[PDB]
């Protein structure tokens, strides 16, 4: 599989973190056209945090 | 479109925030196989923040 990707576009953080939630939760998915996201780490600054897939492409 | 969804299982928070990186950063992506996170609000307990897409169904 593809290991790394290479950023397109820059991208800024919100702050926003992963939800906690119990089963039987109603939630409402926010931003849809903006894509999914996926868990990343930095090869160039070594953070990790989530991204979005149409930002990136395989390297 | 589907605007409310409901939990299947539970998931707890790891405290992972979104990453700032600049245009020709390489990156590496992590866990693949647990798949795609969407940004979701908890219409049960008002907080907002990623979720994983296999957690959810569509509700009404």
């Amino acid at each position: 599989g593809v290991t790394t990707f290479v950023a397109l576009y820059d991208y800024v953080a919100s702050g926003e973190t992963d939800l906690s939630f119990k089963k039987g939760e109603r939630l409402q998915i926010v931003g849809y056209n903006h894509g999914d996201w996926w868990l990343a780490h930095s090869l160039t600054t070594g953070q990790t945090g989530y991204i979005p897939s149409n930002y990136v492409a395989p390297s």
